[PDB]
């Protein structure tokens, strides 16, 4: 069936973004740890390295803020709560026929349920308090073997991005010890090979400013999960 390779991608903070984050108390800064500029770089090397492959990829993110700043900067479609039922489907259909679109972005409104697409790669964004029993559930739903890899020995993949120095990291020893136990083959990715041979966004200072000026403009409830009944 699927073989899957689990990874965690840890991130530095930018140093701009650490600052901020130490400094602020309250949940506004989740929202620092997630758009971290060294996250979303990964985030975006990944998609263009599975991409090549021809591999279908979901990213995940249980923050609406970030959803829509990952995906529109990347071009991607996205799929949140208020998507209605017709674009949704659009989106999903696409994904699944159009070769052309083989990168989405869900929300929590993915798990569950509307039907979860298949994809051979799922990458999350952020981590959290607390559920690794959610984590596994949707990575086994999501992940299917990439047809037709069979001698390959993983065929499908799924990333936890971290950001080092902040919060996200407690959640990694436990994620670790929770897949392996589950049966997975997991690693530590601390230098994805060769982003530097990619044109990634946020390669600037003054970019990367930009967007910390916009995070810092955010509220406590724009750092909050996407919550959905």
């Amino acid at each position: 069936i699927a073989k899957v390779q689990c990874a965690e991608v840890w991130c530095p903070m930018s140093p701009e973004f650490y600052r901020e984050y130490v400094a602020i108390k309250t949940k506004k800064r989740i929202l620092l740890y997630t758009m971290n500029p060294n996250k979303f770089r990964a985030c975006q090397f990944l998609i263009k390295f599975h991409e090549r492959r021809n591999d279908k990829i979901i990213v995940f993110a249980d923050n609406v803020f970030a959803l829509k700043e990952y995906a529109i900067r990347l071009n991607k479609p996205y799929i949140y709560g208020p998507t209605s039922q017709g674009e949704r489907m659009q989106i999903l259909q696409n994904f699944k026929h159009n070769p052309k679109i083989n990168t989405i972005f869900i929300s929590k409104v993915g798990d569950t349920s509307f039907d979860l697409p298949e994809a051979n790669v799922l990458i999350q964004i952020s981590s959290h308090g607390g559920s690794r029993r959610q984590e596994a559930q949707r990575l086994g739903r999501v992940l299917r073997a990439k047809k037709g890899m069979v001698a390959e020995e993983y065929n499908a993949f799924f990333y936890s991005l971290v950001s080092q120095d902040t919060q996200e990291m407690a959640y990694s020893t436990k994620r670790q010890r929770f897949l392996v136990d589950q049966g997975y083959s997991f690693k530590v990715i601390t230098k994805l090979a060769g982003m530097e041979e990619e044109d990634l966004a946020f390669s600037t200072k003054e970019e990367q400013q930009q967007l910390l000026q916009k995070v810092l403009a955010a509220t406590d409830l724009d750092a909050e999960e996407e919550v959905v009944a």
